[PDB]
């Protein structure tokens, strides 16, 4: 019933660039094994537990986020379902902690190696420690995406990564077949160490802001006479390409002597090779799918012919061209031919040899297309990322200038926006933001208007604002921007508004740098042109950098807006018949419509002590699924994905059913999916299935204490099972089953979880219970300091520590930064009132509850928040007064009472 705060340690993760994936078709083996060594572990720089973990990231790790995760504080690898991690003490997936049996282990040892095998073919994942057979192996794991070796660490640790076969020296011999190598890449870039999904990077002058990753890695890693002429010309061109090059003909095969055996006359051509020539000619003529006397005959030099009888000659019409895009299409045809060869060597040849091989080889094939066009003419025939500042940085008047530098030239927009900015909306789409995009060359307000010129690489852009006559000016390379119509970048009659805030939007794969004018000497421009006209930079002296709030792409459930365009929720009260319910209305029949919807309630349900946990999904009348009775913690949320369906639909009720845990949802239309959430949150187009499982066994090195895991119960779907093609109306309901209670005097879901009225049998709807519905894009605060992270296979030295204050939400099971409260202003008020209640309870001489509060809030938190200087200010004074009231106030009162009397004794020091 109250929000909790505590100090926690930052954790980060890094990456070697390795792509391992198995799927249908050709795959790069799938058996991979890597080992990583640590040389030391730091003892405890800070009052916290040092954590290092190694594992497999799969896709969408979310580990790089330096802030509040789902667990208490930050997360590394293995805390989520997508990531599998190992440190020694437990196997970690989805924030679980079941132990693993190892002989005499310290969980952090110096000069220790840890090995692991991917084992793509069999669903088990292999982990290797000296004399330690792993009890559990992860089963039923999704193969979508690419698997990554990923290391997660806290500060103070130095750790070495073995490169592999070329440089790494493994203490344990690999199991046969696992073939540890670098596996290369289609760009053939050298392997390097990088942070996974880095939004901010280090730069020469300040930090560099970059966009989202490209994530495109999911890929695998009449005419008959002309045809006869093309076949004989192809054989002649093979012999002639041999003639021009160093290849001298010889019946014996010798590459060092450049001998080519298959060189003979056209009438004496080898029949399989002749029909192979005709076969590639036919394949060519299939891939297009869209005279002879006049043609000249080219000569042949005496050096060209040394030994062979057949003297080849091209058609001597080699001086015109049509188009190189046809050559590009022919190169694509050769790429599909290479793909056919790869399929033949994958499914029929079982060969392993190096359309995504190398760009140089593709260009080589493009030039070695072998004048086919010449012969033919001789014959004749995720979301973008938005960065702004805090709402407290808004300015009403004055003249303000800031600078931007573009490292790369992509799709980026720069402008000023209102203090309230709607997320998940492109800049300039509405009246909120006045923005400009110079990639296409338009200003963007209520549509796009052609204005300005495109940028080159590495040019500065200055933004200039004036409020007295209300004009915003833009400057590139020290010159004022010029519109097509005219005027020197004048926006006429802008409203003063509640405020103005600089905003910048970056697309995928672009690097930029922002300058707010903290240092006047750092500014490369503005020295004269900004000076005069009364213009000043944004911040002459603030003694600290700005907050730089940023948009985050992560599905978090938020309450429904009171006024949505086509989504409303109505409360239906209980009558003398039927239970009360919540009904969903879509409206807006025509023009715009809905696409997809998934929504859950706003409360949870913890099980006792594991006792039963047999939440058998949709009992109806003898349910077939019979949901697994497992999961010790299982915080379950009544949830359903309603998809897309017209008219009145979805009416979630609350019926006791003498089940102590039953609900009800009757819909007349079609169907949906009534499931059960459990802190997962993952919106996907394939909502029919494809849920993350990754269940383990956790046996005892002999499949003794096995009994495989349940992989939670977040996928409690049922789809369109018990139904027909008749459809008609009223598709019944489904009672959300749970753990029953000892009652039955002759029970509702609302009776559960709600801190009393469990005994009361009557169903009721308290005002707390409401439907949220999921939103993809959120707003977050970038930290003011980032944790820091090249020989012998590379090594990383963590060094100095960082710590962060964490504020966890009880029901949501979600942690949040305490400084973000400055934007919330409701939880700030609640926390201030909670602090006031804490002071009032321990007010006058109650040292027992002072001890209780000192247990509730630690001394270290009070000492750390003393010098924060980033708190909103009411919380700061609240913590000051709490620290004063808990300990020092009583002695101060006693001394104040004693100060009045003056009782002096006789001592020689009193005489002096």
């Amino acid at each position: 019933l109250l929000l909790q705060t505590n100090l926690i340690n930052y954790v980060t993760s890094i990456r070697p660039n390795i792509f391992v994936g198995r799927a249908e078709g050709s795959t790069q083996y799938g058996k991979w094994y890597f080992e990583v060594m640590v040389d030391e572990v730091v003892p405890f720089l800070t009052a916290q537990a040092t954590h290092l973990r190694v594992g497999w990231a799969l896709t969408e790790g979310y580990s790089p986020y330096p802030g509040g995760g789902e667990g208490w504080g930050g997360n590394g690898v293995g805390d989520d379902l997508y990531s599998y991690g190992f440190d020694g003490l437990h196997l970690w997936t989805g924030h679980v902690a079941r132990p693993v049996t190892s002989p005499g282990q310290h969980l952090l040892a110096p000069e220790d190696v840890v090995s692991c095998c991917l084992d793509l073919s069999v669903p088990s994942i292999s982990f290797r420690i000296n004399g330690c057979p792993v009890q559990g192996v992860f089963e039923a794991f999704n193969l979508d995406g690419l698997f990554f070796p990923v290391v997660s660490f806290s500060a103070g640790v130095k750790v070495r990564f073995l490169l592999g076969g070329r440089h790494g020296e493994f203490k344990f011999l690999p199991p046969p077949g696992y073939a540890p190598c670098h596996e290369a890449v289609l760009p053939r870039e050298r392997l390097r160490l990088e942070p996974i999904k880095e939004y901010r990077r280090e730069g020469p002058r300040g930090p560099h802001l970059v966009g989202p990753s490209r994530c495109l890695s999911h890929t695998d890693f009449h005419l008959e006479r002309i045809r006869e002429k093309l076949a004989e010309n192809i054989h002649e061109l093979w012999a002639l390409t041999r003639i021009e090059q160093g290849w001298t003909y010889g019946p014996v095969r010798d590459d060092n002597k450049r001998l080519h055996p298959c060189l003979v006359n056209f009438h004496s051509l080898p029949e399989p090779e002749r029909n192979y020539n005709l076969q590639m000619s036919g394949e060519t003529l299939k891939t297009l799918l869209a005279a002879e006397d006049n043609l000249k005959k080219t000569k042949l030099p005496k050096t060209y012919m040394m030994s062979n009888g057949y003297k080849p000659a091209p058609l001597d019409l080699s001086h015109v061209r049509l188009t190189p895009a046809q050559t590009t299409l022919v190169d694509r045809l050769a790429e599909n031919g290479h793909n056919v060869w790869a399929r033949d060597r994958v499914a029929q040849g079982w060969s392993y040899s190096a359309r995504l091989l190398d760009e140089a080889t593709k260009r080589s094939n493009r030039d070695s297309l072998c004048q086919a066009v010449r012969t033919l003419l001789g014959y004749g025939y995720d979301r973008v990322r938005i960065f702004r500042a805090e709402k407290s940085y808004t300015v009403q008047s004055g003249r303000w200038y800031f600078e931007f530098e573009a490292v790369t030239t992509g799709e980026m927009r720069v402008g000023w926006a209102r203090p309230e900015l709607r997320p998940d909306v492109e800049l300039g789409a509405d009246e909120l933001a006045y923005v400009f995009n110079g990639h296409r060359g338009q200003r963007w307000h209520l549509g796009s208007e052609p204005f300005g010129r495109p940028w080159q690489s590495g040019d500065v852009v200055g933004c200039m604002i004036d409020l007295t006559e209300n004009t915003i000016i833009f400057t590139l390379n020290g010159e004022v921007l010029m519109s097509d119509s005219g005027s020197e970048t004048a926006f006429r009659e802008i409203e003063i508004g509640d405020g103005f805030l600089p905003v910048c939007s970056l697309g995928p794969g672009q690097v930029g740098h922002l300058n707010l004018g903290q240092d006047v000497s750092s500014l490369r421009f503005f020295a004269i042109c900004g000076l005069q006209e009364g213009f000043e930079p944004f911040a002459i002296n603030m003694q600290r950098p700005v907050t730089t709030w940023f948009s985050k792409s992560l599905p978090q459930f938020e309450p429904v807006p009171p006024e949505h365009p086509h989504y409303e929720v109505a409360r239906m009260d209980g009558t003398v018949d039927t239970p009360p319910c919540l009904r969903l209305a879509h409206r807006t029949w025509g023009s715009q419509n809905s696409l997809v919807e998934m929504l859950f309630l706003r409360l949870s349900l913890p099980v006792q002590f594991t006792t039963t946990y047999y939440y058998s999904v949709r009992v109806f009348a003898g349910q077939e699924p019979s949901c697994v009775w497992v999961g010790w913690v299982t915080p379950d949320y009544h949830q359903h994905d309603m998809n897309f369906d017209l008219s009145k639909v979805r009416a979630v009720t609350v019926t006791m059913g003498d089940e102590q845990g039953n609900v009800h949802s009757s819909l007349k239309c079609x169907x949906x999916x009534x499931x059960x959430x459990x802190x997962x949150x993952x919106a996907x187009x394939x909502x029919x299935x494809x849920x993350x499982x990754x269940x383990x066994x956790x046996x005892x090195x002999x499949x003794x204490x096995x009994x495989x895991x349940x992989x939670x119960x977040x996928x409690x779907x049922x789809x369109x099972x018990x139904x027909x093609x008749x459809x008609x109306x009223x598709x019944x309901x489904x009672x959300x089953x749970x753990x029953x209670x000892x009652x039955x005097e002759l029970m509702p879901l609302s009776a559960a979880m709600f801190l009393s009225e469990r005994k009361n049998p009557a169903p009721q709807c308290p005002p707390r219970l409401e439907v949220q519905m999921l939103m993809p894009v959120s707003w977050s605060r970038m930290p003011n300091h980032f944790l820091q992270v090249e020989r012998l296979g590379w090594a990383v030295q963590c060094q100095d520590p960082l710590t962060m204050m964490a504020l966890h939400i009880p029901e949501e099971n979600r942690c949040m930064d305490i400084l973000e409260l400055s934007e919330r202003l409701d939880l700030q008020r609640f926390h201030s009132h909670t602090l006031r209640l804490y002071r009032a309870v321990c007010a006058l001489g109650n040292n027992r509850v002072a001890h209780a509060l000192c247990s509730h809030v630690d001394q270290a938190q009070l000492l750390h928040a003393l010098e924060d200087a980033h708190l909103p200010g009411p919380l700061r004074a609240g913590y000051y007064d709490l620290l004063i009231s808990i300990h020092l106030e009583s002695a101060c009162r006693s001394r104040r009472s004693m100060l009045s009397e003056y009782i002096v004794p006789l001592t020689p020091e009193t005489r002096a």
